[PDB]
């Protein structure tokens, strides 16, 4: 239902649009962020300095100028903002709570009890009030607990926590793949021809650079609910180059690549710790939440999916070239990206869960009579081996 186009801003895609009797006791949630503002101007300023030296040098075609204006009023407009939710990702968070209190109204009935938590980063916060406002003006009596920050790195922000998962996302053997596969995919001269003359006169490295700077400023517009469009600087077949390479830079640097060992899916474990351990305090009812709720970052739920094991969301491609084809960041973790459990209970009181990822009903390898419902038995002993094998493979690159 997504158009290619949406598709090819991969992670920076808006949350796509979301618009049985079964009614679950407990839900277990992970939110990513709404649609935000650019965090860094790197790319904006790279953009312009191009395009100014270029002014100074008479090299800009009128689309150039015209790119440079428009380039100029975007700094204007971003600046005080960067890294901010913007108003589309707060009504994404509206959606979200709106369509879960809709399909579920006795969960959230009367006197229920949800807590909320979120990283340290106010997009996140933010995403958490605009999802937690709107559940409290469909039933003001529910009673809430909302936390906030670094307390939560351990679940949340495991990626800056450990230590051999930094070193190989800052400078690992997926860099080099991901350099020649964007010297292979992207062709700068037909981009830069519409905005510069003798395109040809520049260097490869640094007209991949300006290239790659603008698909950046181009892919994030859509999230910023500024009424401006960039999508055009480029043809649809450019569009498709550029979402390879990052879709790629994504998967290997942040999930299941044969290249990261699993180690980018394995620092996850915690958070799959956390909820196996939040569902069975509710299950045994030592805790009587009707929903967790936590808010974070793609960062979060790359690595979260994978390790869920969900889909093929933890293939192992070994050829570059085929992850597109097997691998999907733009259905893994747009703008607002979620991973929800329900949890059911039935007539001989066993225990079933769903699991849906961006509210559609997701598959895990394991059987069931019943799709899209699993034994939640199954499945928590499921999860506890995929935490094992985590464990262990973090005692090897330790």
């Amino acid at each position: 239902m997504q158009t290619k186009i949406q598709k090819y801003a991969g992670t920076a895609m808006p949350y796509p649009n979301r618009t049985d009797g079964m009614t679950p006791f407990y839900i277990n949630h992970l939110g990513r962020h709404g649609a935000r503002f650019p965090t860094s101007r790197k790319a904006l300023d790279k953009v312009e300095k191009v395009l100014v030296s270029a002014q100074q040098e008479n090299g800009l075609t009128s689309e150039g100028m015209a790119l440079l204006s428009m380039i100029r009023r975007l700094s204007r407009l971003f600046d005080g903002q960067w890294g901010k939710l913007s108003k589309l990702g707060e009504t994404e968070q509206e959606g979200i709570a709106g369509r879960m209190i809709r399909n579920y109204p006795q969960l959230f009935s009367n006197s229920a009890k949800i807590e909320a938590i979120a990283t340290y980063v106010p997009r996140s916060i933010n995403s958490m009030d605009a999802f937690l406002s709107c559940m409290i003006r469909h039933n003001p009596a529910l009673q809430v607990q909302r936390s906030e920050g670094k307390q939560y790195n351990h679940i949340l922000r495991f990626f800056d926590l450990n230590k051999s998962y930094v070193n190989y996302k800052e400078k690992g053997d997926w860099l080099p793949i991901y350099k020649a596969f964007v010297h292979k995919k992207i062709s700068p001269v037909p981009i830069m021809k519409k905005f510069l003359l003798n395109p040809e006169q520049y260097l490869d490295k640094e007209a991949e650079e300006f290239v790659m700077a603008l698909f950046s400023v181009a892919a994030i517009l859509p999230d910023t609910s500024i009424p401006l469009n960039l999508e055009d600087l480029f043809t649809l077949d450019e569009w498709h180059r550029y979402w390879q390479t990052q879709n790629l830079r994504q998967y290997m640097s942040k999930s299941s690549a044969p290249v990261g060992k699993m180690l980018p899916v394995a620092i996850a474990w915690p958070l799959l710790s956390e909820f196996i351990r939040s569902a069975q305090e509710v299950i045994s009812g030592k805790s009587d939440y009707q929903a967790n709720f936590r808010f974070a970052h793609a960062e979060t739920v790359i690595p979260f999916v994978s390790l869920m094991g969900i889909e093929k969301t933890d293939v192992q491609v070994c050829r570059p070239d085929s992850v597109s084809v097997y691998w999907k960041d733009y259905e893994i973790s747009p703008m607002a990206a979620n991973v929800q459990w329900l949890f059911y209970r039935d007539r001989d009181q066993r225990i079933w869960v769903k699991i849906l990822l961006n509210e559609e009903a997701a598959a895990l390898p394991i059987s069931t009579a019943c799709f899209p419902y699993y034994s939640w038995e199954k499945t928590r002993i499921f999860f506890n081996q995929r935490i094992e094998m985590a464990k262990k493979t973090l005692s090897v690159f330790n």
